[PDB]
Parts: structure tokens; C-alpha cells; sequence
């Protein structure tokens, strides 16, 4: 885990195998899985992804 947040409007998705969701910034994100084991995140691009898209 590295916290560092800047202050930009900038959302990111992310997917888990499952159905992916949209952060309001990739800080945002990798504070989510870093304390919550259960339902973590992996990020494929900043932007808004479908389920039809390919794993990066």
C-alpha cells in the first residue's frame, strides 16, 4: 500500500473478475483493497471500463 493523494478530478476502473467499479481517484482506490482483503480491486485504466473489456 502507498498512500500518496493528489487533488484531481480523475476516475479509474478496476476489475476484480467480477463487474468492475469507477474511483473518484487511483489513491482512492488502493486504499480500499489495502484494509479490506475480502473485496479487492485490480486496475486496468483510468477511465470508465465494461465487462467486455480485456484484463491489464
Amino acid at each position: 500500500c502507498q498512500l500518496f493523494c493528489p487533488m484531481i478530478y480523475a476516475p479509474i476502473c478496476a476489475t476484480d473478475g467480477v463487474s468492475q467499479r469507477t474511483f473518484s481517484n487511483p489513491c482512492d482506490l488502493k486504499v480500499y483493497n489495502c484494509w479490506n482483503p475480502d473485496n479487492p480491486y485490480k486496475e486496468v485504466k483510468v477511465g470508465e471500463c465494461d465487462d467486455a473489456n480485456k484484463p491489464v
